[PDB]
Parts: structure tokens; C-alpha cells; sequence
């Protein structure tokens, strides 16, 4: 019981998540907080 | 034409008001820009 334009149309669209997420984590987010700066002393 | 007050106080005062401003410019106001400093990086 599956219907049959989710299993081709909802698991490709996870699988394009699942790659964006993999090419922007270990370099767009990897420098977040090392290279986050503020004006000040303190 | 002077009067006896006068010439005994006002130079006084004047002398007295020579010596603390010597004894204040040279070290109380000497360091007064080059020690102030602000919390910035700018």
C-alpha cells in the first residue's frame, strides 16, 4: 500500500535536502562563530 | 591712589592661585589624553 508518485517524488526531494544540507554544513556554517566579530574590548 | 586692603589680599589670592596651578599643570592634567582610552576598536 504506497502511493506511487510519493515514493519517486518525496524521497528524491529528502535526497536533495540530505545533499544541500552535506555541501553547506562542512563549509558555508563552518566558520560561524570562529569568524563572528564585534567592535569592542570587552 | 591705592588701597590698603587691596594690595595685600588681591596679590595673595593672585600668587596663591599661580602656585596650585603650577603645582596641578605639570602632573595632575599632564597625562589627561595620552591615559584616556574608550572600550571600542575603532
Amino acid at each position: 500500500h504506497s502511493t506511487a508518485i510519493g515514493r519517486v517524488w518525496l524521497s528524491v526531494i529528502f535526497i536533495f535536502r540530505i545533499m544541500v544540507l552535506v555541501v553547506a554544513a562542512e563549509s558555508v556554517w563552518g566558520d560561524e562563530k570562529s569568524s563572528f566579530i564585534c567592535n569592542t574590548l570587552q
